[PDB]
């Protein structure tokens, strides 16, 4: 176990276990390093009580065990004392299986289902998140009124260095390509679960580094009204014994398997928004007059299409690019939903039609409720989890819809 | 490759790839030094998306590749960490040729056309840009009103030192020769593309040094109403197997080839203003009662002519000096347009006439739209690029023409 | 998923060092630059190697062999000036990608696999106790003119040795000092499995030699360096475990089970042949003489000191084991342990009853030659290797037997 | 140019031009850095007089120009002051052509001839030269008598570090018997590999001298121990395809078989260039690793040509065992390549896989010079000069009086 060598080498004091909740926040706990020296630590885990977390309120969450994943052990750069960072999963003590409401468990089950189906062996995915940097931000809401107000190589190199030390392979750093204050950091693709963990670590590192310089950084889909929005493209492909199953001959060198994948994604697009755009702010984006994709179609050149086929000289690098997702989406759930939607299309050989050439959160939730059929396919998802998620998001939707806004005062106060 | 040697020597951390857009501004991206070691970098390039840039709104622009030019690799003096600067071109991955709307590609095509025509083997060009230095400057525009307001060996030595480290060859450094706050720095002439790149680097270095010393510097053609303007004289000549093809006998020892060159430039002068004077501010300079030229004529003594023949010790150094251009002009496009006009003059053997002895942006664009014929010879320019440029420059003219001005309030508010 | 990757990354190791043991029992080593080890294919393909010059491997095969590193053994060298990574290696025939016919480590691994297949048990636990001598200086010489050997004869050095072993990664338990005679020493180390313990013995020898040389003294492991003093030995404690249960533990003489009794009976029956592997030196039989601590009679006892097999008293059944007394440090660890294990397994399988509780190298080799039957059983040993080994030892046997010794000058010079 | 950049960065003071003579020793000349900055330097070279060198004793050698090769510029680690090192070719002022007696020119012409022939596109060569390390050595010879007498990780790491600073890609360091060492270096093309061999020898000598020991590459320094050879792995590539790879004995193609057959047929003559020393024939005797039989096999040790096992078809190569470290690298590699090409062109069948003296070698080379002059890379003038040069050493060794004869015949 890599943790033993790391601890022995760098006399670590504290161990930081981390796990993501339903909403997509990394909860963490800390322990002294003494316990980790026992293999029984990795064979049994540690008692935990997650009943207080938003998505897990219930009888089951009152008793759970955390199982560390030694594959992810690293050292923390920021702490003033040697600290060992680990990711963990949640296991039910009664049955020793992964908890039903764990996004990481859901993603692993999705990978297992893909492996069992025999369509392919592995899946490679690369996201392209994006964020904004500001000097200061203020906001407030109260019965009496509301406010929100907003107010180079140094920090860019600092972020790149921090990511490198944390163990990610940077590739490019786009700066203010579209509008002021917008940045993007590319990272090499990887497998599903590993890539999700990498996204979590990237967000954490960016937040800390930006804070250290007195700035602020945000991943909101659209923080400014009359400016460009922030998206997260997703490049994806499937591999079978070293063969790019998507690579082939046809439109843009795609195979019928890839075409069926696209057709399935197109068919289930409406349901996917419940996971790839789980925010009211998200739908401020996806509006005509900006870079956002407005038309649900696939094309190789048209910019308005929601699915694109980037040019790759080598057939080994054929991939599908989905444009609609947003940073607010939970990585595990979004990737699993996309994979399931594609596999559904493949299983029925749904022809996607001609390549294109020349909404709201409430509606998305309603669509998902009816379209839940394919997600439960193979037992990866469960209706219990789906219902809990739907209720959890509906609460926020209602909260937003029932409030009053200063624009209303401007428009109607005098009348 | 020189880049490999430099990286190995100085353990460079970051690579800065730079290019220019249609407006003449330098955009750049950064990468970790790792990926540049393998020759595959120089054999394939890196993916890029230029759709956001002003003049590259075409759909095909969504997926461009950047091809570095190893001949220009240098080390950055300013950056704290070792950084390797390179210039790049834009290639279309579908075809594997330079993108149509790339000014550097246009300049290279112009050089190739000259070589193929065989009138000469190479062309040497030297520009003479000026600039102004101020302590502070403020400006603002809004529906409620508009505003603009203005407010030594050390800095000159610093600028010269920075240029030398960056790799240029300074020759002379003037200082307040005609008006307060004006300066110019001579630099050794060179070939077309190399000289354009040198001009870009010169602008960058001057800006950085002036900022570092707490001043401000501007290349605006005429920032002050009552004072002189900033011109950019251009000296040029053509060489064929070591022979100064312009060197000859007759008026000022000039050959008939050079005389036809002058005649062609005179004939197409009105069209060239669309490139040599691409800003409305440019035509504030071109007015009587000042250093600026007035008449479209050539003379070795008359300082009011727009073309001149400097005295030279030997025929080897015979060259033609054009006065009307301004610093705002894009180097690549201006040089290419001048070269093509001269070549057309030579081809048609247009007699320039007698040596002289004793407008507006809208008009220039209109004239260019009809005079486009010669620019398209040999496929150096394309009508789509010309039309896009014309529209892009026309938008600014419309914006400036429609807006109100404080002088109007001064003149007419009481009437 | 490799210790070596992390070690190299975290300690900027410059050099890698591959080690392997030959037939005689001496560790050969070869060095590499570190950069090559970072590729995963390194552990998949090994490195080409030519061992045809080694003593026991003289043959046609030995010209094309690959060293296959074992990542489990990676460590850092304490003694070297520059950071160096030590690895152990197996030998593979490129023809079949299988273990080499004559590799002691391969033989040991095959013996473990055969035990596992037999179904008698699951793992073997082995603990050796090699003694050794420390001296101030030693000289020796032999030539046609005569022969000579001469011997010239503390917390600090013992502490240094223990520290070095701890750094190299062993688990020390006790340090006996001059219990029986002046100059003799012993370091106890925790038991382990067969192959790992065999590797640990080699590391112990290396560390002891290096520390003794560093402090300016000399050290030896030979069975009997002095005529009047005691010899040195390797008591071997052995046990077999199945599903976490000590199979030897039971009700019987000294709390032994029928399995243990059959094991002992087999060892008793085959003891004559085992001497070929456990006592491979002529000097070994100088130790095995009456009147000292060495065993004489081939029997098993719980109290008698003359028996060659003992049943030490232990606190719990978990620790029940068998102690064999005759082996000596000159033996090759892999071959010795494998031979003992196979003899015991033959005893168990044939249900040989040991009875009731209480030579020369030439004869031992003859006995092994005629009794090889029980070693080839299961394919762990092969007649080709056995013949090669016998031929290798017979040369030394003859060379010692046919020489002229100084004592003969005392006895017969004047006769 | 690489040299301009290097000088500008490291404010170099001195340039050092190096070349090799017929016997293989490397001559050098120093120069102030001022003149290297001019571009006319690399276009005109420097005037030189080589008439005093062993193999070039002719009227022609009065006026020669050294043409530096920019591709080889490096920095010296051993010098106190920053020094640049460049390799040079020799050009006749009369015709601006390479000098006939320049081994580097011969090697380059051999490469060009291969390219013209159309059989392939490039050659890959890897040598494996061994050497010996000793503590002290003495030797003397005069009318009154003759005599000679002979008397770790740190040093090996030092040599590897020095080679890395030079820019060689080290791969492995074999150690042992009783003082024998080998350092593996990644293969390369012909001329570059020859230059790398020269630099390896130079660095090893300097590093050993620094620690105070001594190092020798002579093929057999001791009577009772092993010798030192230079196994040579060779391959030919065409359009990125290993032409040797194919179906057949040990996975060899007909081209490889013809190559082997040609080498076998012309092996007797090759000894002139591959073993150009009397001492080198003390090694070629039965009872040691040295091969005696002139045949090819994949298993037998005594065969002179071997087909090593390899993982992929790309790495298929031919190994020649007989060559010797005393050989001049350029001449040796060129001779091997020409023998192989003659074999391929004439389609000589090697046969079936198995399962002298310098005087004789020189006579055989003189007799069979034909295959070397084909294509015009070697010239009868150079071959005659080389034979003439080696015959003096042969005679001088043959006609001397040796101490062993005193033991055998003094009392007879």
């Amino acid at each position: 176990y890599k943790s033993h060598q790391l601890i022995k080498d760098h006399d670590v004091k504290w161990v930081d276990l981390r796990f993501t909740d339903t909403k997509g926040k990394q909860q963490h706990v800390t322990m002294p390093a003494r316990d980790a020296l026992d293999d029984e630590f990795f064979e049994a885990g540690k008692m935990f009580d997650g009943s207080s977390i938003a998505g897990w309120k219930g009888i089951e969450a009152s008793d759970m065990i955390l199982m560390p994943d030694d594959s992810t052990a690293v050292l923390d750069p920021f702490t003033e004392e040697p600290t060992l960072i680990l990711v963990c999963d949640i296991i039910e003590p009664s049955t020793m299986q992964g908890y039903e409401r764990d996004p990481r468990n859901i993603a692993k089950r999705a990978e297992e289902y893909l492996k069992s189906t025999g369509i392919g062996d592995t899946v490679f995915v690369g996201p392209e998140p994006e964020f904004f940097i500001f000097d200061e931000v203020k906001f407030k809401s109260d019965i009496s009124g509301s406010m929100f107000k907003i107010f180079d190589h140094e920090i860019r190199t600092a972020m790149c260095n921090a990511l490198e030390e944390m163990g990610l392979v940077v590739e490019v750093h786009h700066h203010e390509v579209a509008t002021a204050g917008q940045n993007e950091i590319g990272v090499k693709f990887n497998t599903l679960v590993a890539k999700a963990d990498e996204v979590q670590t990237l967000k954490y590192c960016v937040h800390n580094v930006a804070d250290a310089y007195g700035k602020t950084v945000t991943f909101m889909p659209k923080p400014l009204y009359g400016d460009n929005g922030s998206g997260m493209h997703v490049h994806m492909s499937i591999s079978k014994d070293g063969k790019n199953t998507f690579a082939g001959e046809g439109y843009a060198g795609l195979s019928e398997t890839a075409l069926y994948f696209i057709g399935g994604i197109i068919k289930h697009g409406k349901a996917l928004n419940g996971f790839t755009n789980p925010s009211t702010n998200s739908y401020k984006r996806l509006v005509p007059g900006f870079e956002a994709p407005v038309m649900l179609a696939y094309s190789a050149r048209n910019r308005s299409a929601s699915i694109r086929i980037p040019y790759v000289s080598s057939p080994k690098a054929r991939r599908i690019e989905a444009r609609f997702p947003d940073p607010a989406a939970n990585p595990y759930l979004a990737f699993a939903a996309l994979l399931m939607a594609g596999l559904d299309g493949i299983q029925n050989k749904i022809h996607p039609g001609d390549a294109a050439d020349k909404g709201s959160l409430k509606e998305a939730l309603e669509e998902l409720d009816k379209g839940r059929a394919f997600l439960t396919k193979g037992g990866v998802f469960t209706d219990e989890f789906i219902d809990a998620y739907i209720e959890l998001k509906s609460e926020e939707e209602i909260k937003v819809r029932t409030f009053v806004h200063p624009l209303e005062y401007d428009l109607y106060y005098s009348v």
